[PDB]
């Protein structure tokens, strides 16, 4: 049950973060509505959850494009895959926030390709933090250039930061990692404008995540089941 689903993690973000002492207002649910229909899309809505992650542009588009189509109002689509330069156009004509950028020419091409009529796409910088076998992200070191140069591009406004960690079952583990993605949010927070975006923290890290300063977490098996 989608809206029961719903409720639960609603709850469970609510307790973890008045555990560690935050309003629960501080924490945006993402529902990762990837690989999943429009109509369980459409009872999540129905429930009362506005912002969607979507993993691949097609998919992501031809969503967007149907409940715009129903005139469902009032929506907020976050692109969460790796993005190819071949899709970028998609993205920057249709999506509200993208969480992947990691090189500046994807960024280039999306502010390029963004219509001036649509508001800044909201983009954050993806950190591979702590995961060896992954592609997507850059290193810390690389993140003040990064930041200096997407935060120029008019068509796009940077909001902070996003990482998806190596899975990881200890909490200690889980803490410590995303606490080494808090420090560097908090670090571009004190330089930067309207910094105020941590994209971290998924179905099994969630309260670790919340502990150590996530301001948004990315929730799919919770709830529309995997
Ligand atoms: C970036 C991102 N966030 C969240 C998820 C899903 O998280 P979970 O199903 O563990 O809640 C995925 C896709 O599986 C993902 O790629």
């Amino acid at each position: 049950d989608i809206a029961h689903n719903l409720a639960q993690v609603r709850d469970k973000i609510s307790a973890a973060a008045t555990r560690c002492g935050r309003s629960p207002e501080e924490i945006t649910l993402l529902a990762v509505s990837a690989t999943k229909p429009a109509s369980a899309i459409a009872e999540a809505i129905d429930a009362g959850q506005r912002q969607f992650g979507e993993n691949y542009v097609q998919e992501g588009v031809d969503k967007i494009r149907h409940f715009q189509e129903l005139g469902v109002t009032g929506l907020e689509w976050h692109f969460i895959g790796p993005l190819q330069s071949n899709k970028s156009r998609l993205v920057a004509e249709h999506f509200d926030w993208c969480h992947t950028i990691d090189r500046l020419r994807i960024a280039t091409r999306l502010n390029d390709q963004r219509p001036a009529e649509l508001p800044p796409l909201n983009v954050l910088i993806q950190i591979n933090i702590s995961d060896e076998n992954s592609k997507s992200g850059i290193q810390l070191a690389e993140l003040d250039e990064l930041a200096a140069a997407v935060a120029e591009l008019p068509r796009l406004r940077l909001r902070g930061l996003m990482a998806i960690p190596a899975p990881e079952s200890e909490y200690v583990r889980q803490f410590e990692v995303a606490r080494q993605m808090a420090v560097a949010f908090a670090g571009l927070k004190t330089r930067y404008p309207h910094i105020d975006t941590l994209s971290l923290g998924m179905s099994d890290d969630m309260e670790a995540a919340i502990a150590a300063g996530s301001t948004m977490v990315r929730i799919g098996t919770a709830i529309f089941g995997a």
